[PDB]
């Protein structure tokens, strides 16, 4: 049986009590932005690749109204979020720019904040509710940090494009959660449309919709709910190990290295940078054909692509685990599926597995029976991206 | 020189106005959606071509509420609309449908009523405010049926996909019109993006986002102020040779047929026939190479495309006319003018034209007296699709 997934009425009807219950009144605005999957493109997006995520129905909700104080009064329900659930502090000023501190989950809210391109900005009361697992590689942050961007636009409109909206949610996750992520999860979190997936290019950033509305095809999402503590930490080794090949290729990124000339350069870097840059460049040419491959209803070529992004993730990056290899291994025994492989950053959280609608329920049952830990599925529909709720 | 185009905010504080006035009370609904220009590929989307629309600041905006009596109550401001500018008729049932009738403007709405797909629709008050000139070849049409859209999923929300929205409208201008006219106006008023053109591949309805962000380029809309009657006439004359030729060729459509094949089967077909279908099936590889100009950043290229499509519609197509060709003229002869064009459906109504912004105030200059009536002027950027207002 796959998790109900929260509609949005819902989420905002637990927002407003929240609120209503915290600052003695309903709150003026609301807005939503959602997680998302990668259905393949791991470890691209930093090095100017292409990624093809959608976006979930799994969202992060704000309710708030506008203050007089310059102060910011924040509330989160989030259960997973680290104590306090509460916290205040004053609006960035010329004086004095916001930090980093505690609790953590507050970090991606001060950072959209500092960053926020439009002036002038008032001080907020806002709650914060969320169907996305934290920790669980389905963008819980940037959902949180889009969501952000896009309650702050209803108090203070923005002048710039999509993009740079999610290049400043992108300066938020560098600067206040420390974390060097590259544009995708908050781009498919603005950009998203129901009925499709979205092509990325990380270097133009281009975007193409790709149709999945075929009642046949089910994407299916297991949490194998683990994070190793290894995740947090090795992110920014890999980005900067990529870097650095690049960098010794006199290249401005891998996305303009191909395999060849890494293979004749493989002296210049060490053998651990080398396998790294493989997988990128490989990586950069599976989500070009699964793209085609996608758009061409040919889901069994899409299938192969997606378990050749795994064994390279595996392997090559290494950032996956023993718990989500058992998973994929587990989706790949059973009938209709066409491929299956860990999504987001590895060292836990969720696989993505392409198979028919009817398959679904056998995949889960034996997904579960062959997994050691305990499994949590997800059949996910792409979904819209942020908007506006008008109260 | 160029005409003010008003910002949503002053559109809307026109709408309540007229609103409060004409049915006694604030309006509880807003929504908005912009014309648009084609950058190129013209007489293409019926023929499952390739184009490559911005949608514009100029738009259409509906403040509305719902009504218990199943009764629609419209008003419109807008400049030119026929008489009457204010009338109310009951909601269709399956029993009794809407019919197209007087006053033109209204039969936009009516037709998007009628094919509204989801239920149960309320009756409604809505006041219709535009900036898009009515007829001025902007898609003032387009603009007015999607935000009937956008407004009705406000009244009782829609569980499709973008595309399906369009061809809803697109069935309404067919039906209520009696315009057969392709996807793109519909498309590009749902789907545009602040800084972006669209690229439309109307066989598969596949869409990428370009973006335009190179501050030194601009592009000038020149109304020719201007609308022969051949318009109305001549549309579907054009439209039944292309079907015509493609049958006659044993195509699904002049998609399906490369350019040197055409040329070789000169003997199947019309010489007028062949001289349509060489139009569009050019038109369409112009297009192709203009988006892979735009990517590179070839504004030269992309320029000289654009007058390719010009004499191609001149002189293969026939829906210039001499207003429109002596503004393309006048526009080529000004310094730092990569390329002009008519565009949308033509014999009358705007040139397009690709030039240094620095430019913009000269062309201007020289455009207005080089030209035997009276032009206006838009320096428009791309902006945004269809979007909720919240009052
Ligand atoms: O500490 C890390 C490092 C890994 C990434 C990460 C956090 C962290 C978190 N995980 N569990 C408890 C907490 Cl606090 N918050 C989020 N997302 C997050 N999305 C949220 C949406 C609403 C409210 C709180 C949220 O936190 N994401
Ligand atoms: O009669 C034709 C044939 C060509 C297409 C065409 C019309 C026609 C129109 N042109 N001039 C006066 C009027 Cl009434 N209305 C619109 N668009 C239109 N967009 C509108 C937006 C808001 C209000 C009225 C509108 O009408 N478009
Ligand atoms: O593809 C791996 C993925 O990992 C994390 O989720 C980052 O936030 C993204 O930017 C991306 O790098
Ligand atoms: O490209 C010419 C253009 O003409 C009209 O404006 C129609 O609305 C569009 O569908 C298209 O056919
Ligand atoms: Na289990
Ligand atoms: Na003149």
């Amino acid at each position: 049986a796959a998790l109900r997934q929260p509609q949005v009425a819902e989420l905002l009807a637990e927002a407003r009590r929240a609120f209503r219950e915290e600052f003695g009144a309903e709150p003026e605005l609301a807005v939503s932005a959602p997680g998302r999957v990668n259905l393949i493109g791991e470890h691209t997006d930093y090095n100017q690749g292409l990624v093809l995520p959608m976006a979930l129905e799994l969202m992060t909700v704000l309710v708030g109204s506008p203050r007089k104080d310059g102060l910011v009064s924040l509330l989160t329900t989030s259960e997973g979020a680290d104590e306090p659930q509460r916290l205040q502090f004053p609006l960035p000023t010329a004086q004095r720019s916001l930090e980093p501190g505690t609790p953590r989950w507050a970090n991606y809210v001060k950072g959209v904040i500092q960053y926020y391109p439009a002036a002038p900005l008032p001080g907020f009361s806002a709650v914060v509710v969320s169907s996305v697992p934290l920790g669980g590689g389905l963008s819980s942050s940037a959902s949180l940090e889009v969501a952000t961007y896009t309650f702050l636009q209803q108090l203070c409109p923005d002048s710039g494009t999509i993009a740079a909206r999610a290049q400043v949610c992108q300066q938020a996750e560098h600067s206040f959660a420390g974390m060097p992520c590259g544009i995708m999860d908050q781009f498919i979190s603005l950009m998203g449309q129901k009925g499709h997936a979205l092509l990325i290019d990380c270097r133009s950033l281009e975007t193409s919709l790709v149709p999945l509305s075929d009642p046949k095809l089910a994407v299916l999402i297991t949490n194998s709910n683990v994070r190793h503590s290894l995740a947090s930490s090795e992110y920014p080794v890999r980005r900067r190990q990529c870097e650095e090949v690049a960098r010794a290729l006199g290249a401005a990124s891998l996305r303009e290295v191909q395999l060849e000339e890494l293979e004749a350069a493989r002296d210049l870097v060490s053998k651990e940078g080398f396998r790294r840059a493989r997988h990128v460049v490989g990586e950069i040419r599976r989500t070009a054909q699964a793209a085609a491959a996608l758009r061409r209803g040919d889901y069994r070529a899409f299938g192969r692509l997606m378990v050749e992004s795994h064994r390279s993730l595996r392997d090559d990056y290494e950032v996956s685990c023993p718990e989500l290899d058992q998973l994929v291994e587990a989706a790949l025994a059973v009938p209709g599926v066409y491929g299956s492989r860990m999504t987001g950053g590895g060292f836990g959280g969720c696989t993505v597995t392409l198979l028919e609608a009817s398959a679904a329920p056998h995949a889960m049952r034996h997904i579960q029976e062959h997994y050691g830990g305990t499994a949590t599925f997800y059949l996910s529909q792409a979904a819209d991206g942020a908007k506006v709720l008008c109260l």
